[PDB]
């Protein structure tokens, strides 16, 4: 995340780290057993961990868990991004507290204007690279399809919104990917892509939850 905040430890308390190694990317944990992140992040080796702040240091409120399955969706195409979603289960249901909880699945798709809660662990600066450690936040609006297009001509489909600032300097980056974005308390986008991080005109790309209901409820029903 670029030009944002430190979040404070286990205020976002659905967001969930990828890790293989090491941290490669973000997720959402949307029930006790299932992870939502981007289609671009998948890998076999997946370690979830839950309830972290600082990702380099035991603070007391982790939740280490092996998954058992990824889902990437049926129509995720990696050349465009089209359908960035995939899911993940874990071994072994995580234990459900304030520190470490779901995030509730849109009923309604979000409109430009509304303001949403970015966060992760990726890159925080445009230029160069530095990776903080603990989890960053961003605070962005929805932009309007209009904007998002007139933005990236030719590569923004009805599964992707933008958000963000135009102007540059506030912005998801590497690392961030798979990411949420919460507004109103629900989920609404994935991290997916972006040209570079904070540049200007150049805001960042989300997977429209919302279009994905159907899928990731079907999808857990029966797996
Ligand atoms: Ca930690």
């Amino acid at each position: 995340i670029v030009g944002g905040y430190t979040c404070g430890a286990n205020t976002v308390p659905y967001q969930v780290s990828l890790n293989s190694g090491y941290h490669f990317c973000g997720g959402s944990l949307i029930n006790s057993q299932w992870v939502v992140s981007a289609a671009h992040c998948y890998k076999s080796g997946i370690q979830v961990r839950l309830g972290e702040d600082n990702i380099n240091v035991v603070e007391g409120n982790e939740q280490f868990i092996s998954a058992s399955k990824s889902i990437v969706h049926p129509s995720y195409n990696s050349n465009t991004l089209n359908n960035d979603i995939m899911l993940i289960k874990l071994k072994s249901a995580a234990s459900l507290n304030s520190r470490v909880a779901s995030i509730s699945l849109p009923t309604s798709c979000a409109s430009a204007g509304t303001q949403c809660l970015i966060s992760g662990w990726g890159n925080t600066k445009s230029s160069g690279t530095s990776y903080p450690d603990v989890l960053k936040c961003l605070k962005a609006p929805i932009l309007s399809d209009s904007s998002c297009k007139s933005a990236y001509p030719g590569q923004i489909t009805s599964n992707m919104f933008c958000a963000g600032y135009l102007e540059g300097g506030k912005d998801s980056c590497q690392g961030d990917s798979g990411g949420p974005v919460v507004c109103s308390g629900k989920l609404q986008g994935i991290v997916s892509w972006g040209s570079g991080c904070a540049q200007k005109n150049k805001p960042g790309v989300y997977t429209k939850v919302c279009n994905y209901v159907s899928w990731i409820k079907q999808t857990i029903a029966s797996n």
